């Protein structure tokens, strides 16, 4: 697929007009993995939003990108980051959002340790959004801290499907090598066809950030760590100690190097270490906000 194959393709499944017509006073907060996010204001109400602007020259697999478009711009599910509208812009796609003033929980698993109602209060919501979305062959492949946001409020919401895709009984299995290196599942480094499973080995490794702070071989470099995770045994968690017997076999059911034997997202729903979850309320105090 050439530039303006992609350009071209992309004009044809983006919202028509240009978001300069009703977004104002856009104004940068930070950036992702190619291109910036920034906070704008609709005219007509003052609501405020988040605009994603990727530069479509720096994409790698460009692909991907027409794919989450498509796939989650009209998708609704309370645990999943909202799109309201897409645009063309030049040589950038333009990306308004749900704007989440809780942030993302890398910066709270790297500046604070959480409990364990916490951390189950983030699995669960991160589960039910992936049983819904697994069912429908939809399969994120980025799950990691980073790509979870929160609401003021502590809710916890899915954001950055870039790397999703789907699959379904005619297509069942994805071989594609994408992800971040230190989440990424060992059949999906292998190169193996694999299915939504690599997404709960992602949500193991996300565990441990929660428990640990940082995921695994987080020491080594992104090539060397694949490698790693790839032929070793799995990971094993430094403050194996201060967690409880049903994290620990929570966590076992998710680092399952063999996917047949690992468990699925509906399986998880049920898995008792859910069942500590706290309210909303109890993921406020961890905000950077609201740390102390
Ligand atoms: C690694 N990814 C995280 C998700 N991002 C998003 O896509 N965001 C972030 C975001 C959104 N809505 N509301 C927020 N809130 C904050 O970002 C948000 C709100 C409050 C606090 C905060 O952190 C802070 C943490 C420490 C210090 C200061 C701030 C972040 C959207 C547009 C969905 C990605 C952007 C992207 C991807 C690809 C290409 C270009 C850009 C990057």
């Amino acid at each position: 697929m050439s530039h303006e194959q992609f350009r071209a393709a992309l004009q044809l499944v983006v919202d028509p007009g240009d978001p300069r017509s009703y977004l104002d006073n856009f104004i940068k907060i930070g950036e992702g993995s190619t291109g910036i996010v920034c906070i704008a204001t609709v005219r007509s109400s003052g609501k405020l939003v988040a605009v994603k602007k990727m530069d479509l020259r720096k994409q790698q697999r460009r692909e991907l990108l027409f794919n989450e478009v498509v796939i989650m711009r009209d998708y609704q599910h309370e645990n999943v980051v909202e799109m309201y509208n897409s645009y063309l812009v030049g040589d950038e796609l333009w990306v308004v959002m749900e704007f989440l003033e809780g942030g993302a929980l890398t910066d709270i698993v790297t500046h604070t340790r959480m409990n364990e109602e916490q951390i189950a209060a983030v699995c669960l919501a991160v589960l039910q959004a992936l049983s819904v979305l697994h069912a429908q062959g939809v399969i994120h492949r980025d799950i990691k801290s980073d790509s979870i946001l929160l609401t003021h409020d502590g809710r916890v919401k899915l954001s950055d499907f870039g790397f999703c895709a789907q699959v379904s009984k005619e297509v069942p299995r994805r071989k594609s090598l994408v992800g971040t290196p230190y989440w990424m599942a060992p059949e999906l480094i292998s190169r193996l066809p694999y299915g939504p499973e690599v997404d709960i080995w992602s949500l193991g490794i996300m565990v441990i950030e929660m428990v640990d702070g940082e995921p695994p071989y987080f020491n080594e470099p992104p090539l060397k760590a694949m490698k790693m995770i790839r032929d070793n045994l799995p990971p094993r968690l430094k403050n194996l100690h201060k967690v409880s017997p049903s994290l620990k076999g929570f966590l076992d059911r998710l680092l399952v190097r063999d996917p047949a034997q690992r468990a699925t997202a509906a399986e998880l729903l049920k898995h008792p270490f859910l069942a500590k979850a706290g309210p909303p309320a109890s993921i406020v105090p961890l905000m950077r906000q609201n740390r102390t």
